[PDB]
């Protein structure tokens, strides 16, 4: 039981980013971005996030991973990643892992957020973002 | 087989870290700060190590994890994370995993170094220091 | 079903990494530099670069995974890194994994490109650079 997703956002807008099943290689929904989780378990879960800069901006970008429904209404992520732009080092770069307790049925969702100075100067590699799971029991 | 703690230390204070267990979730010594494995094996082991800038400070900060008794007076490192802190991007970030054979009744510790020009500058983001592993065998 | 290397090379010279087996701790191949996968499957696969400025230089340094025959003359590269080296930090490190499904009988090889204003002013961390996996399936 695992999976590996690969965005099709390449342009800085804020929101849910969309997926689509990588081609090197539970189950995923295009009607609203969720990837949803078939089995119960303890899940070795990273995402990993590249950007471009395609001109002279700065400022920061950040993926966060929400657990389906929020449970809460803190709405807290399971996991976040912050990278910063620095203005004019043509590229950034972040990867982060965890062990996620995940429950059966649980949608997952990933939301990308960026204060910059220029949204328009960087922008996400095509291909290089990656949200990859697999069961550790 | 598996397990994931989260820092309780914020402040950047030389030596051992202080662990609890992930809520989101072998075990832990609270009293000698150190984690000890039960079953023998290969496992996959991953820390993780954020930093607040919270103020002009610089330098840098160190993780090392050190595997139970030394065994040798050398003192090797079996992980070891390195994060430099800019001067006035006021975060910072670093990630690091690999495969570690590890022996039934292993004690394992983290320890915290930083050498800045403001240790007082910067400091932990709380909650996000994590140790995790879960056994390949 | 795992491996995990160690790259011999602390000088940063273009083309293929030599590797060994971890002393910590399917196949290497020492006359071709290529590591070979015996059993067919999905395998989590990771790799990590530590750079150390030993001066003035600046630039950008590349690790690119290629999977045995090319299979076209796109030349694709599974799993790639790259780590700018700041001009006068005294360190650089980079990390990534990601799932990837691998034939029986496959070699792999890792590759090192530098993009630098001096390629004699960092070099990599001896111990330091190491490729690992180990099977999903």
């Amino acid at each position: 039981m695992f999976a590996q997703l690969v965005a099709q956002n390449v342009l800085l807008i804020d929101g849910p980013l969309s997926w689509y099943s990588d081609p090197g290689l539970l189950s995923y929904k295009e009607d609203t971005k969720e990837l949803v989780v078939a089995k119960a378990g303890v899940y070795y879960v990273f995402f990993q996030l590249e950007l471009r800069r395609v001109v002279e901006g700065s400022g920061s970008v950040s993926l966060a991973l929400h657990l389906q429904p929020l449970r809460s209404a803190a709405g807290a992520a399971a996991l976040a990643l912050t990278v910063d732009l620095p203005p004019a080092r043509n590229s950034a770069f972040g990867f982060q892992g965890r062990l996620l307790h995940l429950s059966a049925g649980q949608r997952l969702g990933v939301h990308l957020h960026t204060e910059a100075r220029a949204r328009h100067a960087w922008q996400l590699t095509q291909g290089a973002t990656v949200l990859g799971l697999f069961r550790v029991t």
